[PDB]
């Protein structure tokens, strides 16, 4: 199979639409530093900027026993982790479905149920007893307010979760309670947002760490920076957390450019926006989640078809659905290893019921590639301005999320985003100044580690947020 001309000329048409150039990169770059400076200074710049009240780094030198509960969609997850004071830790976990008739949800029983899990996690763990308190941090994945880091106030259940008078509520105190009532000896010291402990915990085992990045279903990075550069908090801050204070900060960078100034959005992107729950929101998130890279492809598909490209005589009437090509579509296509690309053919006759000639499977697997490597272009766009704002010309950049982790050759992608970015003359990604690693588990270990720092202070009697908190 040669491509026809038309079709090359289609091709070179989906290139123009879709690369990104290292300039373009770099002046997205300059935008993303100077919204996320205006998130800093604000609440409610389209970049939240939300500060963790983590306000050291860890060292590598904690030791000690620390527990992480991570609550889920229908499991809780408790993690125990042994810190070994040279950047290195041992880890043990458990996971307990959540019964079926109080996700239904009273808050109390709720609560008591995963201090029952506790118990039975540290009875299990420490069968002689504990000498002295364990302290617990909580990865706790809804929407949440904190004004410190033992607090989080939840804005709205989510995930089938109808627990009346837990939301405007702290969660800390309800846990807290339960724990007490079965005589455990853990305290509650730190609520976290995933990508927070991404970044914590990958920091705890390789120093070279500078922001944890999640490029998943959703997207979102953790980095730190300096307080008095958080204008955003001046006459809040009490006296021991200073202007020299480090702070992590939980971007939640999705909604960077929902202004549409900088992103370079094609048809098919506007589409997807409008044809979305929230037209204008998530901007960012629209151009880098791998949850979008099928529905681009489909939409492309689909206009190739609707002007005489491709797919001649075939039954479009699954291709016409939103959402029927998932991310497993470019990601099984970019990993098609046939010359005549079978995998493609099996994946849109089976699926789609669609029959392909060679050609259109070269098409079709061009434009895969295309889709995949701009989502990694603009993803490192956000690490560029991360560092570029903060001045690391080194950086680990501690990376997890289905589409880092999955995504075909996506590490290659972005390792070559930043190489085109900055213009070095380096052969091999191992060795970039700044370079993609994969992260240690932020939700478990993270959290855990976190608790660890805020231990750190709290014991001190030292501030972990805002005044008067």
């Amino acid at each position: 199979a040669d491509v026809p001309a038309n079709l090359m000329e289609q091709i070179h048409g989906l290139e123009t639409l879709f690369t990104v150039s290292s300039e373009k990169m770099r002046s997205i770059v300059k935008h993303f530093i100077s919204e996320l400076d205006k998130g800093l200074s604000k609440k409610g710049g389209n970049i939240p900027m939300i500060p963790g009240w983590v306000v050291e780094y860890p060292t590598g030198k904690e030791t000690g026993d620390f527990l992480a509960l991570d609550l889920g969609g229908t499991n809780l997850r408790v993690v125990l982790v042994k810190l070994g004071g040279n950047h290195d830790f041992d880890t043990t976990q458990n996971k307990y479905r959540l019964p079926d008739h109080l996700r239904t949800g009273t808050s109390e029983q709720l609560w008591s149920f995963i201090a029952k899990c506790l118990k039975e996690f540290v009875d299990e763990w420490y069968p002689d007893g504990v000498s002295e308190p364990l302290p617990l941090g909580f990865t706790f994945s809804y929407p949440a307010s904190q004004k410190k880091i033992n607090s989080g106030v939840l804005q709205r259940w989510t995930k089938g979760f109808d627990i009346e008078g837990v939301e405007g509520h702290d969660v800390v105190p309800m846990l807290q309670e339960q724990i007490e009532k079965l005589n455990i000896p853990i305290n509650v010291v730190a609520l976290i947002n995933d990508t927070t402990g991404t970044l914590v915990a990958s920091l705890y085992t390789d120093p070279q760490t500078k922001m944890g990045i999640i490029i998943g279903t959703g997207v979102n990075g953790a980095y730190y920076d300096v307080v008095s550069g958080i204008e955003k908090l001046e006459g809040l801050l009490p006296e021991d957390i200073g202007p020299d204070s480090p702070m992590a900060i939980n971007c939640e960078y999705g909604s960077f450019d929902n202004e549409h100034l900088v992103l370079p959005r094609t048809k098919y992107d506007v589409i997807i926006d409008e044809e979305s729950p929230r037209p204008g929101q998530q901007a960012f998130e629209k151009m880098t989640s791998g949850y979008y890279l099928g529905e681009i492809m489909r939409l492309v598909l689909l206009d190739l078809y609707d002007s005489g490209f491709i797919f001649k005589d075939q039954d479009i009437s699954k291709l016409k659905e939103a959402y029927v090509m998932d991310t497993s579509y470019p990601s099984k296509i970019e990993d098609d290893p046939f010359e005549n690309l079978e995998d493609t053919d099996d994946l849109f006759k089976t699926n789609l019921n669609i029959e392909t000639t060679v050609v259109e499977r070269k098409l079709i697997r061009k434009l895969a590639e295309l889709v995949g490597t701009r989502a990694a272009r603009l993803t490192v766009c956000g690490v560029s301005a991360i560092c570029d704002k903060r001045g690391y010309k080194t950086a680990h950049i501690a990376a997890d999320g289905s589409v880092f982790n999955r995504y075909p050759g996506y590490k290659e992608k972005a390792a070559q985003a930043l190489k085109d970015i900055y213009n070095w003359d380096v052969e091999k990604m191992e060795d970039h100044p700044i370079q993609l690693v994969a992260a240690e588990d932020g939700s478990g270990v993270g959290a855990a580690i976190i608790a660890c720092l805020t231990q750190k202070r709290l014991a001190a009697g030292k501030s972990v947020g805002i005044k008067g908190e």
